[PDB]
């Protein structure tokens, strides 16, 4: 679809068999989701945003469907203010900016 | 044009007579620029993201040119690590997400 930006570009995602709402965030290199349980191994990492750095759990090769489009990639889980879909997954679903 | 998301969507902007590089960020509600000495009145504001909040100065009806596309609206100024074009101005240049 074509998404205009007069509202937050929020979409429904499916991860770990659970539905959630997430923000399509072209300013995020990485995808960061709010606290949740995901199966499989994980490793501790740090990520920085506008206000500083947070501790997150890095999950690799995670299946995640974004607005009907499938992706498999890295998902960081931690105390982010909102679920954000970053470029590592936006590229997989063929997402571009157009003006 | 069309911008893919393999790399950060950085473009040249013109503000206050200065050329800068800024991120086209669908995840940012409002434009926030690195510290600069704009004239005029302003109002304090705090904006939150990953890591917490930063204090910024809100200027209204600031003219910005983004890739030859003119816009005018709110520009926040503060200690952001990156210049960020937010939705408040991305709408004014006709920018959409497409996949
Ligand atoms: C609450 C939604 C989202 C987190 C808001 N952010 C925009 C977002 O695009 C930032 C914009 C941003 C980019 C780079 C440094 C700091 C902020 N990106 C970001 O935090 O991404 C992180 C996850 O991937 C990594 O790549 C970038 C940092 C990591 S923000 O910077 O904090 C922001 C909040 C309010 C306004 N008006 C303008 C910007």
């Amino acid at each position: 679809p074509q998404i205009t930006l007069w509202k937050r570009p929020l979409v429904t995602i499916k991860i770990g068999g659970q539905l959630k709402e997430a923000l399509l965030d072209t300013g995020a290199d990485d995808t960061v989701l709010e606290e949740m349980n995901l199966p499989g191994r994980w490793k501790p990492k740090m990520i920085g945003g506008i206000g500083g750095f947070i501790k997150v759990r890095q999950y690799d090769q995670i299946l995640i469907e974004i607005c009907g489009h499938k992706a498999i990639g890295t998902v960081l889980v931690g105390p982010t203010p909102v679920n954000i879909i970053g470029r590592n997954l936006l590229t997989q679903i063929g997402c571009t900016l157009n003006f």
